């Protein structure tokens, strides 16, 4: 299929992660989702103000890069590598790209 | 329309940006543009390493909300807001969103 799949997975982790996170005890920012499945790059963002204080981060930004899962960016606590995985995606189709690409032949991940 | 004719725009400002600014004297970083219509979210990203220094960072992030134009985040030397603005969009029309809310009654653009 195989990264037609890919593409609904990340985008149902993506939104489940952004609802369940309104239940967390930690401070809750306002956020947003941002899916584009043309140039296949998927985002959850922070987007808020505390007082004058501008709150704006990436949690998790996805690119569907070389027919593989690339993490491109990912402050979760447990990693969405780990949630790809119980979902069923091989760990030879995820590429860690928040990591140097000349490390990531030392991790559990593709390197492209 | 007139979100319709935004939606246009806004895409279309973002991948001329994107575009021309591989033709900039200053260091040229991979790019990566978002764009999506369901959500109203857009951005153009810096994405690439220098050495084993990650850069990450967002050049600009427009919203569409209330019907109108929000600049959530804008690192360009003359501002997307006059691009739009050359383009037709209205100042009413256009929220500096990176501005704090309470500061915006005090420029030229919508508050809300």
């Amino acid at each position: 299929d195989n990264v037609a799949e890919y593409r609904k997975l990340i985008k149902q982790v993506l939104t489940e992660y952004d609802n369940l996170s309104r239940q967390s005890p930690e401070t809750n920012y306002e956020t947003c989702l941002v899916f584009d499945e043309n140039h296949d790059n998927y985002l959850w963002l922070a987007v808020d103000w505390q007082g004058s204080k501008r709150i704006k981060y990436t949690y998790v930004h996805i690119r569907i890069k070389n027919e593989k899962i690339y993490i491109e960016e990912d402050y979760t606590e447990e990693g969405i590598a780990t949630e790809l995985m119980r979902l069923g995606v091989t760990n030879n189709d995820i590429v860690l790209a928040f990591h140097p690409p000349d490390v990531r032949k030392f991790t559990d991940f593709a390197t492209a």
